[PDB]
């Protein structure tokens, strides 16, 4: 588990900071309220999935929590886009 679950958290850690960075790359000073609202949500995903990855009994689920947390980040973007 240990060396595997570390890759699982690093995959979702980089996705959250990368998509926070792309949110800043499309943002403007007027709209910073939306940048912070999406940061506050993206950190909530990073937090929940960090706990699910450091608490998993099942190793074939660590590799999936990477995709579930990506679908959460992608959904949160696809929601705050509009």
């Amino acid at each position: 588990l240990d060396s595997e679950r570390d890759k699982a958290r690093k995959e979702v850690e980089e996705y959250v900071k990368k998509i926070v960075g792309e949110s800043y790359a499309k943002s403007t000073k007027k709209r910073h309220t939306i940048t912070v609202a999406l940061v506050n949500e993206l950190n909530n995903i990073k937090n929940e999935y960090l706990n699910k990855i450091v608490e998993s009994t099942s190793e074939s689920q660590l590799q999936i929590l990477m995709m579930e947390s990506r679908s959460k980040v992608d959904e949160a973007v696809s929601k705050f886009e509009k």
